[PDB]
């Protein structure tokens, strides 16, 4: 059960990410802030369910909640991925065809096992999808981190379980429907529409690395151009709802088949009305067909 | 950086339910008690942990939180609560075999008194109110200093059913109002002043002691039905009998008087947490 802490490898306002030792193989300890005690009590009630193992989902190791006198620790113990998240590989890397469909298609199969139920596992619907809550694995797969924004919904007893977390997305991801705060709040359809949405985003900031003849892109996160420096909830309202912004396809892409069928794609799940994005497995299926 | 000692040695087993099992441990010299929860009361460790994780209770008369353990298991989820070692073991262990004296007696009623209070008062600033739901003698557990402290957390609501043998009437005649939390504060009472029964009866005065029984022995099965505790309560509205020998003994008239203000069919009527606080303290 012992475990070293070896380096801190993440340090924010939610706690900090170390890459630590646990019979002689890394694992990674998140540490809470006090701030976000209510995530950790969410990703502690998904990760109960054995069903969720998936090789898209972040493995879980244990959790725990350690108290002496009026000091509390929150510890959640995962897989290590030493290659990091999506949006460190990115800044770095540029992508093939082989390779920018494997990480997509990857992160579509993860979403698709979330949002299906088991008959078991809840349908789930993850509500902070973004490049930092992916890991990369070594065999070029990826892996869907943070559940603890999650909602859950049981199509056998019509139980909705939204959580108490007064977290809210990041805010440069969430949908039309979250800046203007008119989602229906006890729709589960809602909140999964929220994942693609921020699917489409993710789509985006990945294939921007694929080379095609000759050029790619920068890493840039989306509406970099459009918004200040660390945007507020406002500054996403103004340029998602007030002035229908959705990220530029770069013209080059038209050149190449699969940007081109990216593109497609990445616009299906960006329409306004939410209703008429397309589904994760939806996605899923189109990513197995493209070449 | 850091080690992380996490190892616990499980050194014996000192409980086996349907809940699953407690065992004394140790951590890094330190006595623990560690309770392993069965796939059938998963409910109660979250319960607990979520509580915990929204107010860090501590008080001489909670049992004192350590920590919540999930791991993951090849096809399960194994979760464990760690707690203080108390090594005289529950009320009701300890009531089965020792007499008490005036001084034991009111020590031990008192300090659940003291506990229960602790649950239910709002403090601002703090904690939420806390109401047990399942307040009995096995839930509670004897210290080395002669006090006692509340234990599982389980069922407990903040502002699984609870143990048939101490429901209050308006939870057998299901009138309880469960939009109100001033009820389970209520339903509480009624099982603390149970508790006060089973402990005034192995108090000794000239003499004279009663044998250890449960509440209700006398007039409903082992394992009562909720239909056999709900004719007893709510139909023939019977109580515990209080022995003619208590009212030669000043200690045990006035305890008697206390559990009768706990006994109310109606639940307002009860005494609360606090005023039988101030009415232990005004005894002997
Ligand atoms: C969970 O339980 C037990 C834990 C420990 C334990 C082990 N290492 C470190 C600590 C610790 C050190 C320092 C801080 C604080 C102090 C300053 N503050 C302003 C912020 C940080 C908190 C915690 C503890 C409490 C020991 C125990 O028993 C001896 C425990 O009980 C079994
Ligand atoms: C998103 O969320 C969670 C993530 C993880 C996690 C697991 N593997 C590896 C990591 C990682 C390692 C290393 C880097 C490098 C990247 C580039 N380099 C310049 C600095 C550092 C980044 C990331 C993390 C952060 C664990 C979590 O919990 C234990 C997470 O929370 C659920
Ligand atoms: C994860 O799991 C378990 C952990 C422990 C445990 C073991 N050593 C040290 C600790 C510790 C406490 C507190 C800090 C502080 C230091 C100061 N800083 C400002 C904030 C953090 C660091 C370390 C803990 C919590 C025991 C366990 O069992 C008794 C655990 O398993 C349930
Ligand atoms: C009620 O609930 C919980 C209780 C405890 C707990 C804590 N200290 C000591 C005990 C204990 C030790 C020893 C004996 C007996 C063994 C044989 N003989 C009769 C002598 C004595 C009984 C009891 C327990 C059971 C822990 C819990 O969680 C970790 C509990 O759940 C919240």
């Amino acid at each position: 059960r012992d475990i070293t802490l070896l380096e801190c490898v993440g340090k924010g306002r939610y706690g900090e990410v170390w890459r630590g030792s646990w019979q002689g193989e890394n694992v990674a300890v998140k540490i809470f802030s006090s701030r976000d005690e209510k995530s950790w009590f969410r990703e502690t009630e998904l990760y109960n369910t054995v069903m969720l193992r998936h090789e898209n989902i972040l493995g879980f190791i244990a959790s725990d909640m350690t108290s002496r006198h009026s000091s509390t620790q929150l510890w959640l113990i995962t897989h290590y991925h030493e290659m990091g998240s999506l949006y460190d590989y990115l800044q770095l890397t540029t992508l093939d065809t082989v390779s920018c469909l494997r990480i997509v298609l990857s992160i579509a199969s993860g979403l698709a096992h979330l949002h299906i139920e088991i008959f078991g596992k809840p349908a789930i619907a993850h509500r902070d999808l973004k490049s930092k809550n992916i890991l990369v694995k070594k065999n070029g797969q990826c892996c869907i981190a943070d559940l603890g924004l999650a909602v859950m919904h049981s199509q056998s007893t019509n139980q909705l379980d939204v959580g108490n977390n007064p977290r809210v997305g990041t805010k440069r991801y969430m949908a039309p429907e979250v800046l203007d705060e008119t989602i229906q709040v006890d729709c589960f359809d809602s909140y999964k529409r929220v994942d693609i949405w921020a699917f489409g985003l993710v789509l985006w900031e990945v294939a921007r690395r694929m080379v095609s003849n000759g050029i790619v892109e920068d890493y840039k996160p989306p509406f970099y151009d459009v918004v200040p420096n660390d945007p507020s909830f406002e500054d996403m309202r103004k340029v998602v709802c007030v002035d229908q912004q959705r990220p530029n396809i770069p013209n080059r892409w038209f050149s190449d088949p699969t940007l081109t069928s990216l593109a497609k794609l990445m616009k299906e799940c960006w329409y306004q009305n939410p209703s008429a994005r397309l589904t994760a497995l939806r996605i899923k299926k189109t990513l197995t067909k493209i070449d």
